[PDB]
RNA sequence: GGGAUGCGUAGGAUAGGUGGGAGCCGCAAGGCGCCGGUGAAAUACCACCCUUCCC
C-alpha cells in the first residue's frame, strides 16, 4: 500500500474545497501526483505503462479512437468513442502528417482491428509512440461497444523518464470516496508493478487548476 | 526551500520535460490559450520532475 482511503479521501476532500479549489468556468477534472526517490531509471525500478480501468465512472469520457471491421463499426458507432475510422479511412491517411498528428495528440486509446495492426502499427505508431501513446487490439468478436467503453474510463499509469506518475482520477463533481477509490485502483496497478513503497516520497492529488494538495502518511 | 535559468531545423518565437487542461486574467476593453498550423514534441492556466546560477 503506498495510501490508505482514509488518507486520500482526506487529501480529496481538501483538494475539491473551496479553499485549495477556487471554482472555474467547466468541470475541473482530479489528479493523482506520486514522486519518487532513489529510483534507478536505467535498472527498470519505476517502469511503468499499465492500462487502469477506473472502479467509478467519471463525468468526463476518455477519448478513445476505434478503428474496427465492416462488422464492428456499427457496434463501434454505438459506444460513441471519440472518433471512428474505418479501415479504408486509415489506409488513406498514409502520408498524410497533419491528420495523423492530431488523431495522436487529441485521442487517448487507440482501438484497432486485429487485421488492421499492421497498417495501424505503420500509419499511427509513429505518431503514437513519441507522445508516450500505443495502440491496443480489440477482441475479434463483433460487439466491441463494452470494449471501448471500458477504455472510455481508463487511464494510463506509465513511467517515461521521471521519477514521478502523474494520472487522471475523475472529475470534481464526484464524491471524495469514489476518487478515493480509482486513486487505489491507480495505486494498486504500481505497487503490482513495482516495489517503490520505500522510494515514495509524496502524492499529491488536485483539480485542474487548484492547488496541490499532499496526502497525509 | 525562494528568485533566476534552458537559443539545430520548422514553428510569427530561446519547445529542458511530463500530467491535468478548454479555457485563463480582467468591470470592461483587451491580452493569452484552444482551434487552425509547424514539428520528433505544443505552448494559456494548474501542478509535478529536471539543468545551471544566486540566497
Ligand atoms: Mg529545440
Ligand atoms: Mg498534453
Ligand atoms: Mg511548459
Amino acid at each position: 500500500m503506498l495510501a490508505d482511503k482514509e488518507s486520500l479521501i482526506e487529501a480529496l476532500k481538501l483538494a475539491l474545497s473551496t479553499e485549495y479549489n477556487v471554482k472555474r468556468n467547466f468541470t475541473q477534472s482530479v489528479e493523482i501526483i506520486l514522486t519518487f526517490k532513489g529510483i534507478d531509471m536505467k535498472k527498470g525500478d519505476l517502469k511503468l505503462r499499465e492500462i487502469v480501468p477506473l472502479p467509478k465512472q467519471p463525468s468526463k469520457a476518455k477519448r478513445v479512437l476505434v478503428v474496427p471491421s465492416s462488422e464492428q463499426l456499427e457496434y463501434a458507432k454505438k459506444a460513441s468513442p471519440k472518433v471512428v475510422i474505418t479501415r479504408e479511412e486509415l489506409q488513406k491517411l498514409q502520408g498524410q502528417k497533419r491528420p495523423v498528428k492530431k488523431l495522436a495528440r487529441q485521442n487517448e486509446w487507440f482501438l484497432i482491428n486485429q487485421e488492421s495492426m499492421a497498417l495501424a502499427g505503420r500509419i499511427l505508431g509513429p505518431a503514437l509512440g513519441p507522445r508516450g501513446k500505443f495502440p491496443t487490439p480489440l477482441p475479434n468478436t463483433a460487439d466491441i461497444s463494452e470494449y471501448i467503453n471500458r477504455f472510455k474510463r481508463s487511464v494510463l499509469v506509465k513511467t517515461k523518464d521521471q521519477p514521478q506518475v502523474q494520472v487522471f482520477i475523475g472529475t470534481e463533481d464526484m464524491k471524495p470516496e469514489d476518487l478515493a477509490e480509482n486513486a487505489i485502483a491507480v495505486l494498486n496497478a504500481i505497487e503490482n508493478k513495482a516495489k517503490v513503497e520505500t522510494n515514495l516520497r509524496n502524492i499529491y492529488v488536485k483539480t485542474t487548476m487548484g492547488k496541490a494538495v499532499k496526502v497525509k502518511r
